[PDB]
C-alpha cells in the first residue's frame, strides 16, 4: 500500500459526480457507457460479461487493486493507451483515496 484509506462518504459523492454518468457499482447493476463495477477488485481488466471492451484494456490485463486503480484514475489514457474510457483523471491523491475507499466498500 501507497494508498491510504480516505472518507467513504466523500468518496460516494465523487463517484456520483465524476463516475455515475458512465457506471453503476451495484450487484446486478447494468452496464451503461461503462461496465458495471461490482466485483472489480482482485479481477483483471476487460472481464465483465456482455460488455464490448477495447482491445486495449483487454490486453493490458491489469489486476485491479487499490494501488493500480489509483494510478489509473490519475490518468486513464496515460495508463492504458487505447482505452475508450473518456475521463481526464483525478489529480489529487486525497480525492483518489476517498473515491477508492468508497469503491472498495461499494463493489464488494
Ligand atoms: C472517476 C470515475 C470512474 C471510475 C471509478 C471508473 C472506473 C473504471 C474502471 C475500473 C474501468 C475498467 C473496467 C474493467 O476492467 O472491468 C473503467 C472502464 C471504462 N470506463 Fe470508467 N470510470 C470512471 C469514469 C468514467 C466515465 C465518466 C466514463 C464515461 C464518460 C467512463 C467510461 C468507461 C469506459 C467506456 C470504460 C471501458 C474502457 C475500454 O473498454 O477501453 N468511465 N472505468
Amino acid at each position: 500500500t501507497e494508498f491510504k484509506a480516505g472518507s467513504a462518504k466523500k468518496g460516494a459523492t465523487l463517484f456520483k459526480t465524476r463516475c455515475l454518468q458512465c457506471h453503476t457499482v451495484e450487484k446486478g447493476g447494468p452496464h451503461k457507457v461503462g461496465p458495471n463495477l461490482h466485483g472489480i477488485f482482485g479481477r483483471h481488466s476487460g472481464q465483465a460479461e456482455g460488455y464490448s471492451y477495447t482491445d486495449a484494456i483487454i490486453k493490458k490485463n491489469v489486476l485491479w487493486d487499490e494501488n493500480n486503480m489509483s494510478e489509473f484514475l490519475t490518468n486513464p489514457k496515460k495508463y492504458i493507451p487505447g482505452t475508450k474510457m473518456a475521463f481526464g483523471g483525478l489529480k489529487k491523491e486525497k480525492d483518489r483515496n476517498d473515491l477508492i475507499t468508497y469503491l472498495k466498500k461499494a463493489t464488494e
